[PDB]
């Protein structure tokens, strides 16, 4: 009963934890190994601010909306425990600003105190005439990854630093079930023409007087290509870069200047904030998450593959409803094989 | 035309600035001196978190409500300037939690996005069943005092470190108008049986993941004797001590334990927050602010006194409507004396 999880981002770690907590007793010799090229300080998950916010549109897969809601409910129930800070979990309120009166989100009742912005609030942001105010949650990738790692270490999950070349290489080592949580790099193991990098560039700035997130929206320039300010525990994340199909894992001045100019206009107090760091990340963009079973009859033995990737810019927002669904798929592998 | 302001807290400094900005041209040789025992890092103003919040009750003096509103409007208009951080000025949202359904405040429309808490929000705080959520402003005393000082230094206002024994001592030095902004210590210069210390004890804790203020209310134990959490730029203020008539300028373990136990129950994540400092302050409590003219015919020459003290736990919330009213009273001294 050997299980290999490929990837140590929020997807891989949360899935490994979910499978363990649901099947560690059910199956007595349950072996779980985590195979990843990049761990905990250097994944895409570490680059994310961690704000819980799904896309404004209804998902292509109606299950995704339920997956997001399940994660918010799981996270909100732990927000007040004396542990919540080890997870990098905290409540935060803020603004979603629009150029016109768009419909309310599907998640309007999932979040706390959702409402329409008043004219006195809209007066504070001179280029926007519509908006929302609500209270959401930030789950910082860096801390959450460290937390999931500790939980996995105490549960006997063994971690391995390696770049996997094919699923066959893994199957040959004697892994019955393979959990593929490769993120943006999932194409390298099995070509997927629906998966593409959603290049983002962000600035981490010291502005501790910023207590609210501010996300702006423009249908013209599209999703995440508009300014955003997301306060974290130690720093403030400045962003607004979204370049589909760009694999440049390097910061660039044009993107820097665009984030700076755009964020300073939104919040002019930022002109005196110190820049601590700047980073680049690839959102694993797909029309919908690939979370399904596949048979590797093309390779060694029977050997089933659980795909779990393509979380775009909403990986942290959705991860828990995903890990649970993957844990449900893992159970179906046990019952179908006549292994009750 | 010599003017002496006694006090370098928010009251004295904001009044000195207001008189200067309104009468520096009107009167060509306008001499302004600031006399204070304790300056900028050590006043009661430095101990205040700086949240804009008047009392839940309608003021005894209906002008006080207009004075608070004038300060919020003045501060909100400067919240977004690239300077706002030199002032220690920032927007903040949060909770006011009650044991029962009390009426809406007088200031419900002064604040941003004021609303009643929903049942899902009230579920987060197990001992409270009613509440409000709104967006207010924090004006940090420490930074604001440094700002007013710089503004006064560039305007030629001369500062003097001394303990004034009587108004007569000041009148004898040749001061025509005396502005008395002595705060809680105003009784020492002229007995005032309405003015009393509102002893408060606070903890400054490192909890940067706290993005909202939380103020609790109990009619049983009274005003500010209930837990409160107020995040600042660099630290989180923990409080809930209000002892009328207690002059103990010393922290005590009973008050410490009361703030700790009460705040940790409100927000259990605080159990792992580091204590950076603890302080004691005396709110200058009076049934209403004394902001009026008095003739010192009892002392040297004619010599008018402008009283400006007794701002309780709402000094920063009200200071600007006060400084403006004092500046208006100073003008009445010029026109009555047949000095047009
Ligand atoms: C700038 C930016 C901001 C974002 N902000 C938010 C946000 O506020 N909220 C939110 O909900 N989401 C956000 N996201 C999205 C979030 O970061 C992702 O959806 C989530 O981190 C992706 O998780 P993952 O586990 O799919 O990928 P990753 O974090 O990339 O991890 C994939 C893992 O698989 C590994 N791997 C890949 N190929 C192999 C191989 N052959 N062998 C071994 N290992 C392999 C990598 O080494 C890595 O460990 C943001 C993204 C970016 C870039
Ligand atoms: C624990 C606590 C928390 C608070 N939180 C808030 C809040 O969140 N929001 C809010 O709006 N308000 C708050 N307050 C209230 C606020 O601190 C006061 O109302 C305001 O600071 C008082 O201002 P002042 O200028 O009257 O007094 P002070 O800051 O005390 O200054 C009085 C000045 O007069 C001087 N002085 C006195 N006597 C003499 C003399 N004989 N000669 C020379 N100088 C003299 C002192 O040296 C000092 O410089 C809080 C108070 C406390 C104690
Ligand atoms: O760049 C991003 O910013 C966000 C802000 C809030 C919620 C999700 C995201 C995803 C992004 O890619
Ligand atoms: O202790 C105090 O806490 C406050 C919180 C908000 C607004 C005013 C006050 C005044 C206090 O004295």
């Amino acid at each position: 009963m050997r299980v290999v999880v490929i990837g140590a981002g929020v997807i891989g770690l949360s899935t490994a934890l979910c499978i363990h907590e649901r099947y560690h007793s059910v199956l007595q010799p349950l072996d779980i190994k985590v195979y990843a090229d990049r761990f905990t300080p250097l994944t895409t998950t570490d680059v994310a601010a961690g704000l819980w916010q799904p896309y404004l549109s209804d998902p292509n897969n109606p299950q995704e909306a339920d997956w997001s809601q399940q994660t918010f409910d799981y996270l909100l129930s732990h927000v007040h425990s004396p542990n919540a800070e080890n997870l990098g979990l905290f409540l935060i309120s803020g603004y979603n600003l629009f150029h016109e009166a768009i419909p309310d989100p599907s998640w309007k009742d999932t979040v706390l105190g959702f409402r329409k912005l008043t004219p006195r609030e809209l007066d504070m942001f001179p280029d926007y005439g519509y908006g929302w105010f609500h209270t959401s949650l930030i789950l910082e990738g860096k801390n959450y990854l460290q937390w999931l790692t500790e939980r996995l270490t105490e549960r006997g999950v063994k971690f391995f630093q390696r770049k996997v070349e094919s699923f066959e290489e893994v199957a040959r080592e004697g892994a019955d079930v393979i959990v593929n949580c490769t993120g943006v790099w999932a194409g390298a193991l099995q070509r997927d023409p629906l998966l593409q990098p959603g290049r983002g560039q962000i600035m981490k700035v010291d502005a501790p007087w910023m207590k609210h997130f501010i996300l702006t929206h423009d249908p013209e320039r599209g999703i995440y290509n508009s300014p955003y300010i997301i306060p974290g525990t130690q720093t403030v994340t400045l962003g607004g870069i979204f370049q589909l199909g760009n694999w440049s894992e390097l910061n660039n001045i044009q993107d820097h200047n665009t984030i700076w100019e755009g964020c300073c206009r939104l919040e002019p107090t930022l002109k005196n904030a110190r820049i601590i760091g700047e980073r680049t990340g690839f959102r694993p963009v797909r029309p919908q998450i690939r979370l399904e079973r596949e048979q590797l009859r093309t390779g060694p033995s029977n050997t089933e593959v659980i795909h779990n990737y393509g979380h775009g810019g909403y990986g942290l927002t959705i991860h828990w409803g995903c890990a649970l669904e993957a844990a449900k798929l893992f159970g179906r592998i046990l019952e179908e094989k006549k292994l009750s």
